[PDB]
């Protein structure tokens, strides 16, 4: 009863600004809980995001009224059976090693480098605007299809789109209740359907191996492409999150190493400490902190929580991986930490298709940073704003250096 009286105080606004004394006690206190503002529930501690994620027989991949709104209905996160396997065909194996490797040093680095030459030049920077965003958005956006898009655009929308899902305040009969806070996300939306839908038709009659015709024919029989419809509320998915997390793994692996001084001066004298860093900085800052969702199959009880069809069950795999049973002092970045997985890439059957893509890009953004800034500091002017509670990173991270 006094953990149900405390949700019903909880604002969006709360979740957003300060969620980790929220998830602290929804660990001890409610695996898994409703939240009246968000009209859904939230699982918060390690295991029952495990459980919830892994179990495709009690649930299915999860959706809600504003992946529906910003994403469309069939987007692969939701997808289950055939379909799943379908639209993972599609978009995984541009993403695997054998695939991407050669462009780490054919393409990917020179990205960086084209960054980090426009910063010295500087002499201080936004590192998210500067650096971070634009490399992700250009390192993933040209292995997506987005080729001839600019890296201001790609960043609009990925930024619209994010504050579209993160648009989740409801009143008790599930009605939003800022319908406006989904404007950039219809327009981004509509800008990226005119982009594609003329690849998409264009290829889908003439394949040219480019990565739009890979996910329109591969693992297809000829003369059944997959169809606009088929595959845009999953492109939407990666130009969301694809653009959108590789930044923030960046940004919360260089905002922890601030927190550690000793093992940031470490790694600036020994770039092979970076995947450790990013590693870490991934579970200590989950960029896909509670995204993630399930839906239930069945009516299904854990604890006080009885979960119906229909409901969105976010998994905090940010809180899972800040859990105190697993892991020893989870608020503390440590680049020594004691071994153990992490939920920032799921668990599953849903496991993030571009888990091995997305660390290479940091990987590779940061070595040129600190190779070139060893000195790099936290600029002492300007606070950096960490926000969201769905989607969770630094807002603006403005650095100085010697
Ligand atoms: C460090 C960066 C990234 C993080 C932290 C991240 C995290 C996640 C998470 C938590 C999920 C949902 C897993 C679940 O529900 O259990 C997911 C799904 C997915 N991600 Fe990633 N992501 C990142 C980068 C990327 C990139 C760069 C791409 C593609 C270019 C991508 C493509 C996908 C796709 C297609 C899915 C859906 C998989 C499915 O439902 O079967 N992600 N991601
Ligand atoms: C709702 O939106 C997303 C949620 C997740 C878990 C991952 C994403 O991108 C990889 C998204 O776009």
């Amino acid at each position: 009863g006094d953990t149900q009286e405390w949700l019903a105080t909880v604002t969006v606004e709360q979740l957003e600004n300060d969620p980790y004394p929220i998830f602290e006690r929804l660990r001890r206190e409610a695996p898994v809980a409703w939240i009246p503002a968000a009209h859904a529930w939230v699982a918060s501690t390690w295991e029952a995001c495990r459980t919830i994620a892994d179990d495709a027989t009690n649930f299915r991949g999860g959706t809600s009224p504003m992946h529906e709104r910003v994403l469309g209905t069939d987007h692969i996160l939701g997808a289950e059976g055939e379909t799943h396997q379908d639209l993972r065909a599609a978009v995984d194996p541009p993403l695997k090693p054998r695939a991407f490797r050669p462009l780490l040093e054919e393409q990917v680095r020179p990205t960086v480098r084209r960054y980090l030459e426009a910063i010295r030049g500087q002499g201080k920077a936004e590192l998210m605007a500067d650096y971070f965003e634009p490399i992700s958005v250009r390192c993933v956006g040209d292995v997506i299809g987005l080729t001839d898009v600019d890296s201001d655009t790609l960043r609009r929308w990925f930024h619209a789109l994010a504050r579209g899902i993160a648009n989740t305040a409801m009143d008790a009969e599930g009605r939003f209740t800022n319908p406006g806070g989904f404007a950039p996300a219809d327009e981004a939306g509509a800008e990226i359907r005119e982009v594609l839908e003329p690849l998409v038709a264009k290829l889908s009659a003439e394949p040219d191996g480019s990565a739009l015709s890979h996910y329109l024919h591969h693992g297809r029989p000829h003369g059944d492409p997959r169809t606009l419809e088929q595959l845009l509320p999953s492109l939407k998915v990666i130009i969301l999150g694809g653009l959108q997390e590789p930044g923030h793994q960046c940004a919360a692996t260089f905002l922890g190493l601030t927190t550690r001084p000793e093992q940031l001066k470490r790694v600036t004298e020994d770039a092979t400490l970076l995947p450790r860093a990013l590693t870490e900085g991934l579970r200590w800052m989950s960029p896909v902190f509670s995204a993630s969702s399930r839906l239930p199959l069945r009516e299904i009880t854990m604890g006080e929580a009885t979960m119906r069809p229909g409901q969105t069950v976010w998994l905090s795999y940010g809180s899972a991986n800040r859990d105190e049973a697993v892991f020893d002092r989870p608020d503390v970045f440590d680049l020594d930490r004691a071994t153990h997985p992490h939920l920032a890439f799921g668990t599953g059957r849903h496991l993030c298709s571009g888990s091995a893509y997305a660390p290479q890009v940091a990987r590779i953004a940061l070595e040129e940073l600190f190779t070139a800034f060893p000195s790099i500091r936290l600029d002492p002017a300007h606070e950096v704003p960490v926000w969201g509670w769905l989607f969770r990173g630094p807002q603006r991270l403005d650095v100085l250096w010697d």
